[PDB]
């Protein structure tokens, strides 16, 4: 096939129904890659692909080539599969699609109804690819079919208030026999599930605001300058280029995973590498802004608690008034009780307070009656990817 055939034969992948059985039948026909290497495993409910990008960015700063796999993609498909930041060349996705697919086919000449699903062909594609190119360690955001893998170090960011102990315990799956858990601040249901299965697995648990922090975080230019201290000590003045109060333990997570990491391969990271990786930590369309002139900012805040915390952080960075465009009403009700012109308009991979029928309009509206105004666009991450693929691509 082409490149085109090969995206589109990924998405026609069906809707099966437990265990990781189908996908560890595929990876024994492609010669079981996920058992060989290092992996670093990310799971949480928020914070998971920022945490695991800085991860990636700071390991390869100390010269490591680094495989990441993350969901969702921003601008192409290619982005969800990286070695050292680079997205994965159409023609080697080509090549790694036909041979996931020969295997796959000889699967199904022998068990006739064998199958998988489309995360599943994805994972174990990922996972033959990393080894293919060699890669001294691929970063795994968890999607659970990425379980199938003992990791260096595992991470859990984040078990959020949106049941606690059945969420957390599914989680918890991820953590493994002597092998070191990097964790959050979690909330006391999450901690008393992460607890005792530490006791279990007899795990040294690494957790925010207790064996490591930050002391010191404020705002400078569009990023923040941060202090992280730990057991080692203190890195003053570490610098993010990634605004919001929550990309601080986000990051902390990722530098204290980074030196768990190093720790136990025996591999030398400084605080150097871990400055001018943090410093390269760029994630497309989470409060990002793409254009000084005019000035447009996009983000994918899409629950209540992503409107609140966008609002804040809105308002942090700007005094003066600015229009922002909405991709329920209850999340509409708090943009226009905070801020000027306020545009609603549809997402665009959905179906059926001013409103517009595209963002478009809407930006096309605010751009003429006020120039100088800055504009928001927020409410849903494939809406500002869709405006990320249009003003940038
Ligand atoms: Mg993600």
């Amino acid at each position: 096939m082409n490149y085109t055939e090969t995206v589109a034969y990924i998405h026609s992948f069906p809707r099966l129904a437990g265990d990781h059985r189908r996908i560890l039948t595929l990876l024994h026909a492609l010669g079981n890659p996920q058992q060989q290497g290092r992996y670093i495993h990310v799971t949480g409910t928020n914070g998971k692909g920022s945490a695991a990008n800085a991860i990636a960015h700071v390991l390869e700063a100390s010269g490591l080539t680094v495989g990441l796999y993350t969901s969702p993609f921003i601008m192409r498909f290619n982005e969800r599969i990286m070695i050292d930041h680079e997205p994965i060349p159409d023609a080697a996705l080509v090549n790694a699609v036909a041979f996931v697919r020969a295997a796959l086919e000889r699967l199904q000449q022998q068990q006739a109804d064998f199958n998988v699903t489309e995360f599943e062909f994805i994972t174990a594609l990922a996972y033959w690819y990393f080894r293919q190119r060699q890669v001294d360690v691929a970063v795994i955001e968890v999607g659970d079919s990425t379980n199938v893998i003992t990791p260096v170090v595992s991470v859990l960011t984040e078990v959020a208030l949106d049941t606690i102990t059945a969420i957390a315990k599914h989680k918890a799956g991820i953590i493994k026999r002597g092998i070191p858990v990097v964790t959050g601040n979690l909330v006391p249901d999450a901690a008393a599930v992460v607890a005792a299965k530490v006791a279990t697995t007899g795990s040294q648990w690494l957790r925010f605001d207790r064996d490591f922090s930050v002391p010191k975080a404020k705002l400078h230019g569009w990023g923040q300058r941060f202090t992280y201290e730990d057991q080692d000590g203190r890195i003053s003045d570490l610098e993010v280029p990634l605004v919001g109060d929550y990309q601080q333990r986000n990051m902390a997570i990722a530098i204290q995973t980074a030196k768990v990491y190093a720790k136990q391969t025996e591999w030398p990271l400084t605080p150097q590498n871990i400055r001018q990786g943090l410093a390269a930590s760029h994630w497309p369309a989470r409060l990002e802004k793409i254009s000084d002139t005019p000035l447009i900012v996009i983000d994918g805040a899409h629950n209540p608690d992503g409107i609140n915390g966008l609002i804040t952080a809105l308002k942090q960075l700007f005094s003066q008034p600015i229009t922002v465009i909405a991709g329920y009403a209850a999340m509409a009700d708090r943009l226009t009780a905070a801020f000027s012109t306020v545009y609603l308009v549809p997402v665009p991979g959905t179906p059926r307070g001013r409103l517009k029928d595209s963002w478009q309009e809407a930006l096309a509206a605010s751009l003429n009656d006020v120039p100088d105004q800055p504009i928001v666009i927020t409410g849903s991450l494939y809406l500002a990817s869709a405006v990320r693929q249009t003003l940038l691509g």
